[PDB]
């Protein structure tokens, strides 16, 4: 099962100049809780994003390029990607904006935050359309002192 995690802002945006400029704990807190323990596949940007392995995770980069860093697992396709995972219940695709739109006809979960906050952004999370899919998880959090906008934590399943 390949699900795709992303924390979205006003209008779809997910980055700004290869970073995301907001800082909310708790949907860190919920990214490292939903991924710990499962492979994650991302693109180069948002490798170049984080800048380090994510630790407790199998990471798996896509890139047409060689890989320049034997910590991670480097593949150049994604059926490759897919591969790379082995045998393993769910996979996670951490994106981002190119990888997503690659990995959504394939997806059957969305772990989704909607963040009220208004960014100017150069990537946006896929256009999907709802009709596929059913909300079977929400929880909304109004702001407070860690977290300077309200989020809602979605999950969705394909229908
Ligand atoms: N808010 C969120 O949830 C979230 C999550 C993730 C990322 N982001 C943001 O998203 C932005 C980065 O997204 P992005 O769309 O620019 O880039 P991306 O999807 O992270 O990376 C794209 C790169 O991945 C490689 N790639 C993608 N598909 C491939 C394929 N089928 N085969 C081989 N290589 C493939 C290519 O690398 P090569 O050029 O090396 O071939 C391509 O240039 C940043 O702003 C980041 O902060 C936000
Ligand atoms: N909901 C969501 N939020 C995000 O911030 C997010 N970010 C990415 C890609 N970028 C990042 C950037 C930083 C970290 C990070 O530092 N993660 C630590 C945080 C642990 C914690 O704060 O409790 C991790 O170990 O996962 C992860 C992904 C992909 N999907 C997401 N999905
Ligand atoms: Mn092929
Ligand atoms: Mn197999
Ligand atoms: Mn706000």
């Amino acid at each position: 099962m390949i699900s795709l995690i992303a924390a979205l802002a006003v209008d779809r945006v997910i980055g700004m100049e290869n970073a995301m400029p907001w800082n909310l704990p708790a949907d860190l807190a919920w990214f490292k809780r939903n991924t710990l323990n499962k492979p994650v596949i991302m693109g180069r940007h948002t490798w170049e994003s984080i800048g380090r392995p994510l630790p407790g995770r199998k990471n798996i980069i896509l890139s047409s390029q060689p890989g320049t860093d034997d910590r991670v697992t480097w593949v150049k396709s994604v059926d490759e990607a897919i591969a790379a995972c082995g045998d393993v219940p769910e996979i996670m695709v951490i994106g981002g904006g190119r990888v997503y739109e690659q990995f959504l006809p394939k997806a059957q979960k969305l772990y989704l935050t909607h963040i009220d906050a208004e960014v100017e952004g150069d990537t946006h999370f896929p256009d999907y359309e709802p009709d596929d899919w059913e909300s079977v998880f929400s929880e909304f959090h109004d702001a407070d002192a860690q977290n300077s906008h309200s989020y809602c934590f979605e999950i969705l399943e394909r229908r």
